[PDB]
């Protein structure tokens, strides 16, 4: 018979419980951790998609208090370039505040890197990079593990984030291999085809839950990644447990994603999509895409994006009572709900005719 | 791992099985309590919002036996004339012989206050507010909690009806406090993103169900507030303990909500918008406190609902539904039909089946869209 | 807290599955009970609606085996001529399966409702087989006082009543001596009683709650309303009904009452409920639990029966059944998903030719 | 009433990732069609007359699986198809590596009878066919069962394919009469209507799931057939324990199915028609009929479908560790997910502008 193992959740099957609350959402601390020894002052990254991050969008989310992290689509020598240019940016002070700096005054920065790209790594640490992301399909698998293995072996100071895993089993041999983070994330994608492809993949919500609690065994932050469609979905992966969230397609429609504006039938447009598609690929993986080309509507800057986004987590840490992230992960209680009940919690019954500036 | 801690289902999710009944839809009675001393003679309310219930809306509601609720999106001035509009209101004794009156014969009327708004309950209570409703996002929260001591220390006698809350545990804190009737629904309203936007909410049906268990320990009204829209969701949300039922969208479209009618392509519309979207809040006599850089981040959307002509003619069509309910299960009034009822869970498939299917409507109900 | 007795399913929440089968589908038997003592040879019955069944509707169903109802929204004078023209209809090569009564008559029903005794005397005098009392809630003191008023002056007079949807409605009828329950709170093509009221049972649940119950009484059950495809039939009889009422496949035919229209190159009939506003202008400004609307023209009634009939014998080869007792003695059910659903429609392929038995 | 199971099918379960130290090119896709000949790849092209005739069929064996010859014609033309198959087979050997041949070098081929026709298996036989798919809408049946042993009876070495069934006990009554395969699938069709029109069937997953249980004590490998859309479903059948797959609407939109191209309003299409159709039509069955008949977009060739297919599994079994199909269905560990989460597992929330080789909505 065949092995089920688990009724699997995601974002739009649950819903955080009111409790009682004894502070504003203005108030609440939204400070998290990014690896083992890097903080964030806000819980956003931006993904390492050439459609979404590069200097100018890391320098952003950066100055905002998250991170950007430059996607690896690009030779060596233009990452570095892309790196340098994030690192060496920083009336500012007082208009960034939440800035995430390291010890020097910098921006902090993330840059992606692939199985066995050794000489990537050399050259991004030598660049000041803050934290290196492997990135591959499958993170639980030899190829990665080893390359986890002779990263620490040569920089034992370099954070380290890996992924994407969807397991417990997952997390503990990164966690065992020595990483910083785990990146969790296995098909959610907006543009992301490998559940249709391969068959394979853990919905979102379950698979944070599963890999937090193997993590938080090794102190291990848990990186939300994929899948986040409203603010409400980032209140709910910090709820389960994530320390951050990866975010792609809510960013690429920004001014500051590579690529230009382009009119469509009299709206706004930029490209966005997957770095496992056919037009952004021409160790793991003619070609046999895991995911999309496509388009989303054009939004405005980063910061307003973020703002948005923001404000719905304070939102739902005032509904929960959470004075800031660890103690919602505390606090937090959910219910299951029916499709009825998603219905319910949707725009219903009345026809929109102002747009929301974060609902759509 | 997680906490779940239920399942959790709203209105589409069940039906009521019939029962056997002695009773026709036109006899059973349909009065409810509104608070522990506030009778209606039918359970609907007209909601607090801008484009529902001003002084018109609620003299109709009032008329018919239940009652409107003045919204506080208007300075303390304006509130004061909408409230003495609807108690100065009064042929029409023949006319409207459900009327819900206080006991001097006038309508009654309710008026949404905010958090620390000490000085509009003050000014609501001379012009003879019949209830006060204590209006937050989230009621379980110390700000609402000491808003009803102060309220209760200040005016013992005023009815006071506190929300939204969707949990046993803020019910019983409200209850503690002293209410008069708690209001349930987060996240439910047509209008409504704070489920989408914040991730928080609990489906209808099982908000009420637990609120309901909490609130009776204290022999305190439950409101059901938002997610309806037919006359069969009233009926789930009294048969599941729920003593009245708040309305939004299926009022927002009569002659009597503010607001003008205006034709968009052959049909006529009015605007309707949550009271936590942006063109509600840009207002500036709106206050916020749970709710409130720069620029907001709205909880509901504007938009646009059809005209469904007068108040009344929609009352009569849910009114119509409520009877129906009531007479399949047997019941004779509102308490037996809440001592009766049981409940199904249906499918996605059992839904479908429920409404029109497999036929193109070519003439238009006045009770089903 | 509430309470929820159970978990609801109906049609497109099940499958039957198949079983080890020694019948050919054009070889089963498909003769039922319409009541303890009228037998049909096909378990098909038009509804008593005023788009689906007067005397040419109902004189076509007999003729093919099973029943017509006609409907009770006219005066008393046109529903005795109706059951007349029934009646006096009379082709015996041509409708091998014709269901008579003892005197080589077409069979026919007719609807009454609470308390219409005079209706009742005239149809008897008519020749009415059997009397429909219908109700929106059968379950009620009004329904049953008319079942004891009918069998006590007319004892011989087969009677059906309903509508019911949970077994302790079947006892009461039951106990009170009908001849079959009717099943089906809200199911209906047109209906919006379980919007408009909150009320209903899912029709698969319903029709299996009420046969365990009438069943200890001997008591058929009929399944009215939801049928969507012959299948429907197949999972409502093998549940345990023993007949099945259909309105929206029957109302887009010849033999329905109402003129074909076109609109927009494509042909239509009316079909409404009976407790719309159309239809209406005891139990029940008007506060409808039905719509007006149209169904597509789908000619004959004989050729959707043809149809409906085959995926019934279809359905009954695959559970390996020689006759409909057999059938609901093999049936075995899975629930499933509404991703089984949709594999179990027609998907990924567009249709370019339409087929009898699908839309 | 008698509820079984809550029973599931392919858009309700996900396979979970496992430990792998395998790349997608590396592992090994050969597999069992019967108990006696093996493929190179785990996929057929069904037997209906808008999917398989010879040219279809050899390419099928060149890429290394297998393609029936529907029954939609007579004899002669049945035995034609077949030896133009087996005729089929330097430059060639370079081209198709992995080609299925038999004893003599020869492609492959499979070819459909229906109940009662001794007539056909005897020319099938002599015209050199590998395999026979018995072939009825209702496999577990008398008129079935007694064909399969009249045909062992006659051809004991005939490797003998039967279907379609959906339950353990009919698996069960076929293996114990001697078939070589079971080929599992009431229902699932994209062009099929027989869960609609006779209210029978069983969800595919689960189907193949309660079958493979019972063949596998026989040592008789399951054919999942019908209601595959994507490459991930065939992952997903064999990981539960089928051995292979059956494929009709995926590829009847290639150059090497029968009939020829129509433009409507500016793309290309080819028709595709159950064989339970009014159009097919024209023992078990006016006619009633099963199937519709209808159109699917002109995808190219069957080599192109089928490299994505296969790539499709490939980066399964990579995903799961697996270095070949039997180690697949050992490491295999589904999860059941919502809606919500088969929402989340498609394209959601942009609009997309190219069109992926291996994905559509
Ligand atoms: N392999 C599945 N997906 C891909 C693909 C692809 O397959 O082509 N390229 C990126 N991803 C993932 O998608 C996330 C963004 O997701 P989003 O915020 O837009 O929902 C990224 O952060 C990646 O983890
Ligand atoms: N925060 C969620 N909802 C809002 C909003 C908003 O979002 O901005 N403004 C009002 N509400 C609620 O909605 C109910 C009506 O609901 P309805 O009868 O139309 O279903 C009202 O009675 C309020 O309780
Ligand atoms: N009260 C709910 N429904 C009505 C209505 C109405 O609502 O106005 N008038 C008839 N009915 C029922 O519907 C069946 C046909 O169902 P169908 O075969 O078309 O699915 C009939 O046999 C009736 O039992
Ligand atoms: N009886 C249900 N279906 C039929 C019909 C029909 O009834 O008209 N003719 C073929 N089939 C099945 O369909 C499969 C293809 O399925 P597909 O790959 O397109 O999803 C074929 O291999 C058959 O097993
Ligand atoms: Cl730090
Ligand atoms: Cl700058
Ligand atoms: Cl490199
Ligand atoms: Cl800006
Ligand atoms: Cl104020
Ligand atoms: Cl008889
Ligand atoms: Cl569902
Ligand atoms: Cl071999
Ligand atoms: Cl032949
Ligand atoms: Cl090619
Ligand atoms: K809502
Ligand atoms: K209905
Ligand atoms: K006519
Ligand atoms: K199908
Ligand atoms: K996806």
């Amino acid at each position: 018979a065949m092995k089920i193992v688990k009724r699997a959740l995601t974002f739009e099957d649950v819903l955080l419980r009111p409790g009682y609350s004894e502070v504003l959402p203005k108030e609440v601390k939204i400070h998290t951790k990014l690896t083992k020894n890097i903080t964030l002052n806000m819980p956003l990254i931006s993904a390492a998609m050439d459609t979404v991050t590069e200097h100018r969008a890391a320098i952003m989310m950066a100055r905002l208090g998250g991170l950007g992290v430059i996607h690896k689509n690009m030779d060596i020598a233009s990452q570095v370039r892309e790196v340098k240019r994030v690192k060496k940016s920083e009336k500012k002070r007082k208009e960034y505040p939440d800035a995430n700096k390291d010890n020097f005054g910098r921006l902090r920065v993330g840059a992606a890197i692939g199985v066995g790209q050794m000489d990537r790594v050399d050259a991004l640490v030598e660049a000041g990079v803050d934290v290196v992301v492997l990135d591959s399909a499958h993170g639980h698998s030899k190829g990665i593990i080893d390359t986890v293995k002779a990263i620490k072996a040569k920089y034992p100071n370099l954070d380290l984030i890996a992924g994407n895993i969807a397991t417990a089993a997952a997390a503990k041999a990164l966690c065992e291999a020595g990483v910083d983070a785990v990146k969790v994330g296995i098909g959610p994608g907006s543009i992301c085809t490998t559940r249709i492809v391969s068959g394979v993949g853990v919905p979102q919500i379950s698979a944070i839950d599963e890999c937090v609690e193997e993590a938080n065994k090794f102190g291990v932050p848990v990186i939300a990644d994929g899948g986040i469609k409203y603010s409400g979905d980032i209140a709910k992966a910090l709820a389960v447990g994530a320390s951050s969230v990866m975010i792609g397609s809510l960013l690429a429609g920004t001014d500051e994603s590579p690529g230009e504006l382009f009119t469509y039938q009299g709206r706004q447009y930029k490209s966005y999509r997957g770095m496992g598609s056919l037009g952004a690929m021409q160790y793991f993986q003619k070609l046999v895409p895991e995911g999309i080309e496509g388009r989303v509507p054009y939004v405005g800057s980063i910061r307003s994006v973020v703002h948005q986004l923001l404000g719905g987590l304070r939102s739902s840490m005032g509904y929960v009572g959470a004075k800031d992230i660890e103690d919602f992960q505390k606090r937090a209680e959910f219910v299951e709900i029916t499709t009825a009940g998603l219905k319910e919690s949707h725009v219903h019954d009345v026809t929109i005719t102002h747009e929301a500036p974060n609902y759509k």
